[PDB]
């Protein structure tokens, strides 16, 4: 009933999620002329040292790789937040083309892909309550240009043939999501929501500056993977991404002069 395809996709969402016409919605356009730096901001921590990964799925949407949030293991803190948030997933959105794919854009510029690490605040005790407040999520994104190859990326890649459609999962234990990251932290932040159904404005955003770097032949790996079940015509999983909605009345924030 919602999708990225010829009927079902981002401009229809709005009849069945009425909120994708909110007031907070995601993703949108950081304009880098005139997001203010903000001293009141601090360094992120990215405490990713005991995290466990255990399996990764293909949700006919994107593809989850599941982390244990039943512990302090990988956790997000500073920036512009408060208390401690637990990584729960880590995901991707991408393009057909190189021109395109990311969520969020950087003075119009769209990326060929954006990774999100999802993590949700401690203080609601599970994912479920957290997504039902302002607050209750932290979402630390990354844009990927295609460039060089990113080493820490090879293992996700080399599974996806094996969750190639919607459904299947596979373990994928011993991941470690620090092999994702670019050199920098410096960062924009905006409250805002989730970029699928159902849309939730429990989101603050952390969206790094310095983009990573994937290969060509990693794209084109994710870009092998099926929207639909085993069994049915193939639709390739590309084009996943929601295009940037209207500000409104917020203010992005950077972390850098
Ligand atoms: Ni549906
Ligand atoms: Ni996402």
């Amino acid at each position: 009933h919602w999708g990225y395809g010829k009927h079902n996709g981002p401009e229809h969402w709005h009849k069945d999620f009425p909120i994708a016409k909110g007031e907070r919605q995601s993703p949108v356009d950081i304009d880098t002329h005139t997001a203010k730096y903000d001293p009141s901001l601090k360094p992120l921590s990215v405490s990713y040292d005991q995290a466990t990964s255990l399996r990764i799925l293909n949700n006919g949407h994107a593809f989850n790789v599941e982390f244990d949030d039943s512990q302090d293991k990988a956790v997000l803190k500073g920036g512009p937040l408060d208390g401690t948030y637990r990584l729960i997933q880590f995901h991707f959105h991408w393009g057909s083309l190189d021109g395109q794919g990311s969520e969020h854009t950087v003075d119009k510029k769209k990326y060929a892909a954006e990774l999100h690490l999802v993590h949700w605040n401690t203080k609601y005790g599970d994912f479920g309550k957290a997504v039902q407040q302002p607050d209750g999520l932290a979402v630390l994104g990354i844009f990927l240009k295609v460039g060089s190859a990113k080493p820490g990326l090879q293992k996700v890649v080399d599974v996806l043939d094996s969750i190639k459609t919607k459904g299947k999962s596979a373990d994928f234990t011993n991941f470690d999501p620090r092999g994702l990251l670019p050199e920098s932290l410096d960062y924009w932040t905006y409250p805002g929501s989730l970029t699928t159904p159902p849309l939730l404005e429990c989101v603050t955003w952390i969206v790094l500056k310095e983009p990573i770097s994937v290969s060509s032949e990693q794209v084109l790996k994710f870009r092998k993977l099926n929207f639909n079940g085993e069994g049915e015509p193939e639709e390739l999983m590309v084009d996943n991404w929601r295009p940037a909605q209207p500000l409104k009345n917020r203010q992005i924030k950077a972390s850098f002069k």
